């Protein structure tokens, strides 16, 4: 139908805007601490600690499949990255500190993305 096409074009455009959002957030992680899944070879007990692992590569896969239906879903996954890190790692670690910086710097990006998504529909 024409409506299914129109809905598909809206999802494509959302995907384009979330891709730019993801690029901007990942720039706030220049050490690449959150770029890939935590390695189960190297942290073999990780899944005993963290039930829903997340990282930027995994988000990018979902994004390119048009798997985010709205900005809320995308923010949920970003928040897992931060929140998982802040639980597994102690406050005095490079990892925890990197997550706090990512959260603080990403807040700005996500604030305007919410306005852009509401504005463009
Ligand atoms: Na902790």
């Amino acid at each position: 139908s024409m409506e299914q096409v129109a809905m598909e074009l809206r999802l494509t455009e959302l995907t384009r805007l979330l891709r730019s959002v993801l690029d901007q957030l990942q720039d706030k992680d220049p050490a690449r601490i959150f770029a890939q899944p935590v390695s189960l070879k190297e942290v073999p007990d990780y899944l005993d600690h963290i039930k829903h692992p997340m990282d930027f590569a995994t988000m990018r896969k979902r994004l390119e499949a048009q798997g985010y239906k709205n900005l809320h879903e995308f923010e949920e996954d970003f928040d897992l990255i931060i929140d998982n890190c802040m639980k597994y790692n102690a406050r005095d670690t490079v990892f925890y500190r990197a997550a706090v910086r990512l959260r603080d710097q990403g807040g700005v990006v996500l604030r305007q993305a919410r306005r852009e998504v509401d504005s463009i529909g």
